[PDB]
């Protein structure tokens, strides 16, 4: 690996840790959540990010953070509040940003 | 847990395997190499670096280098230019700030957006 990708794969670790069960793990099925693909025209799941981070596609934090906030708004849009699924991104997605915020990429990038 | 740990731990692995032999995975001791202690004041070695970055002591990669160049500085001070340990710490020590330079810090330090 690359330093970056090393990086992107330590964050993307941490994340992961949030979500024992995998629900997030692998792009969602119409057969477990009828009408999914026709409501979430931009899926994302960590392992499409993982493959990212593989193929070398992402140039920073800021667009895997994207990838991310994706992938919870997307779990925020089709289901329910009152969902796990729901509830999960919800939680993550805050978590997430703590975890990449401006300010804790700004002493990272001060270390170096 | 933490990011600073995690790229240094990758920088440490990619210099140990320039090492297959362990000359640097340890403290050179006076058994091993005579006189070593009367002539080298500030140790250094890849097992105390490591053991630096898990109990989270280094708080920049410049602590990091430092340590490293050290490390190798020690090696060509004591032996002489024709043995295997000045010949193995100068090639490693390029080795080290090629990976570690400015240029390709400056690359990932722009890669945290
Ligand atoms: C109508 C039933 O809804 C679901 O079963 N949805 C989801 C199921 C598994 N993951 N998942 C994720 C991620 N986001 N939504 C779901
Ligand atoms: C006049 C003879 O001079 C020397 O023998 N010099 C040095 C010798 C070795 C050395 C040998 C054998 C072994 C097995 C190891 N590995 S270790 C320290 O973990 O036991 C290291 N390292 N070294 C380093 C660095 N810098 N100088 C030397």
């Amino acid at each position: 690996s690359t330093p970056i990708q090393q990086l992107l794969e330590h964050f993307l670790r941490q994340l992961q840790r949030k979500d024992p069960h995998g629900f997030f793990a692998f792009p969602v099925t119409d057969a477990i959540a009828p009408g999914y693909s026709m409501i979430i025209k931009h899926p994302m799941d960590f392992g499409t990010m993982k493959d990212k981070i593989v193929a070398n596609e992402y140039k920073s934090v800021t667009e895997f953070k994207a990838d991310f906030k994706l992938m919870c708004d997307n779990a925020m849009t089709y289901n329910r509040p009152d969902t796990v699924y729901y509830k999960l991104a919800k939680k993550i997605l805050h978590a997430g940003f703590k975890m990449m915020s401006k300010e804790r990429l700004l002493a990272l990038k001060r270390s170096m």
